[PDB]
C-alpha cells in the first residue's frame, strides 16, 4: 500500500485523498494530530519528519514503494501520470497548468485570511473579492464538462476542493454561477467520489488546523 | 513576437526571462510601472488587466500568438514543452515537479519576510533557517549537473533564481554548499544566458516593488 501523510484536517490534501480514491489506489494514511492552543504541539509529525527519507520533508507526503514525494501538486501529478489523467493536448495541458496554479493562489488567499488574527475585520473585504474569483472560474470552465475540456483530469480534483471550500465559507457564492454548482455536483456524482464521501474515511471538515480563526474545529 | 507582461522588477519572473533568452525566443516585454508612495499607482496595468484576453488576468502573462498564459509556473511549463525542456523520465518528472513547487515555497517564505513591516527583527531568525533550506537543495542536487539529472530542464531556471536571491540576501549562505555554487556558475555559463546577463535586457535588481524591506530601490 501507498502511504499518504498529512495532518488530520482537510488542509490542501483533499484532492489527493479524492484522487487516491478515484484511481482506486491502495494506500494507508498517517493523519498527524496537532496539539491544542496555545502550544499547538506538532511532535506527532516532528518526531518523524527527518526520519522518513524525503528530499524536502513536508506534509503532505506520498510513499509509493521506493518513491518518496512531497509538494501536493507534485503528488497530484504523480498519481495523474500514473492513471492517465493528465492533459492529452497542448491546450488541455495549458489549461491544466494554469488551473493548478490558479487554485493554489485562490487557496493561499483563503488561508491568509483565515489564519490572520484580524479575521473578523478582514472578512468583509475579502468577501468583496470572491465574486470575481468565481466569475473567473465560471467563465473559464464555461460550457466544458471538465476544466481542461471533455475529460476529467487531476486539475478537476483541485478545482472541486477549492470551490467547495469557498462555497462553504460563503454559501451563496455559486448562486450566480450555476455552471460551477453543476460542476461540483458532477464531480461529486462520480462513482468512486460519491462512494468515498459516504465512507469512514471521508474528512470534509475541519478545513484548517487549530491555529486558524475559521474552520479550526 | 511573443510578449511577456510583468512589473519592472525581477520579482518571480526571472526564470521566464532567462528561459526566453536561453530558448532564443522572439519576444518583447511589457514591464508595467507602479506609482510611488503613498499611492503606489497600478493604473498602468489595471487599465488593461481585463482587456488582454487572459482567463485569469495576472502578472506575469505570456502572449504567444493565439496563446495567452498566466501563472508563472504555467508559463514556464508552456515554454518547457515548446522547446523540449522537461524531464524525459518519471524520476526526472518527479524531481522537476517537486523542485518547481519547492522553489515557490522557499520563494514565498523569503517574500513573506521582505514585505513584512517587522523584517529586521524576524530577519535574524530567518537567516537561522537558511542553512537547512540550502542544505536540502545541496543534498538534493548531489553530484548531478542539473536538478532533474542529465540535461537542463525548466526547473533549473527556477532553482537558479531562488538560490541566487537567497545568496544575495545572505552572501555566505552558499559557502558550505559548494555544489550549489557550481550550479549557479554553471547556469551562468550557458552561452545565451551569459550574453543576456551582459545585455541591456538584464534586470537583476530590484527583486521587489517599493513596499519591500529588501530589493527596495
Ligand atoms: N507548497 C506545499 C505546502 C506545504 C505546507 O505548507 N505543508 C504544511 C501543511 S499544509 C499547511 C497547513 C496546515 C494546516 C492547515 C492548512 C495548511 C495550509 C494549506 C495550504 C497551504 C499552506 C498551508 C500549510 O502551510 C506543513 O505542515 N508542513 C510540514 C512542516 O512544516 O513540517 C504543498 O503544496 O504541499
Ligand atoms: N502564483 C502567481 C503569482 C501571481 C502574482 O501575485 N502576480 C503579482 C505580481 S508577482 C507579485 C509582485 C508584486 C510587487 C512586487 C514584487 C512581486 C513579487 C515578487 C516575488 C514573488 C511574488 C511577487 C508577487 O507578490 C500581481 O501583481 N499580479 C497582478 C495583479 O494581481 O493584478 C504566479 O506564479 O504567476
Amino acid at each position: 500500500p501507498m502511504i499518504l501523510g498529512y495532518w488530520n484536517v482537510r488542509g490542501l490534501t483533499h484532492p489527493i485523498r479524492l484522487l487516491l480514491e478515484y484511481t482506486d489506489s491502495s494506500y494507508e494514511e498517517k493523519r498527524y494530530a496537532m496539539g491544542d492552543a496555545p502550544d499547538y504541539d506538532r511532535s506527532q509529525w516532528l518526531n518523524e519528519k527527518f526520519k522518513l527519507g524525503l528530499d524536502f520533508p513536508n506534509l503532505p507526503y506520498l510513499i509509493d514503494g521506493s518513491r518518496k514525494i512531497t509538494q501536493s501538486n507534485a503528488i497530484m501529478r504523480y498519481l495523474a501520470r500514473k492513471h492517465h489523467l493528465c492533459g492529452e493536448t497542448e491546450e488541455e495541458r495549458i489549461r491544466a497548468d494554469i488551473v493548478e496554479n490558479q487554485v493554489m493562489d485562490n487557496r493561499m488567499q483563503l488561508i491568509m485570511l483565515c489564519f490572520n488574527p484580524d479575521f473578523e475585520k478582514q472578512k468583509p473585504e475579502f468577501l468583496k473579492t470572491i465574486p470575481e474569483k468565481m466569475k473567473l472560474y465560471s467563465e473559464f470552465l464555461g460550457k466544458r464538462p471538465w476544466f481542461a475540456g471533455d475529460k476529467v483530469t487531476y486539475v478537476d480534483f483541485l478545482a472541486y476542493d477549492i470551490l467547495d471550500q469557498y462555497h462553504i465559507f460563503e454559501p451563496k457564492c455559486l448562486d450566480a454561477f450555476p455552471n460551477l454548482k453543476d460542476f461540483l455536483a458532477r464531480f461529486e456524482g462520480l462513482k468512486k467520489i460519491s462512494a468515498y464521501m459516504k465512507s469512514s474515511r471521508y474528512l470534509s471538515t475541519p478545513i484548517f488546523s487549530k491555529l486558524a480563526q475559521w474552520s479550526n474545529k
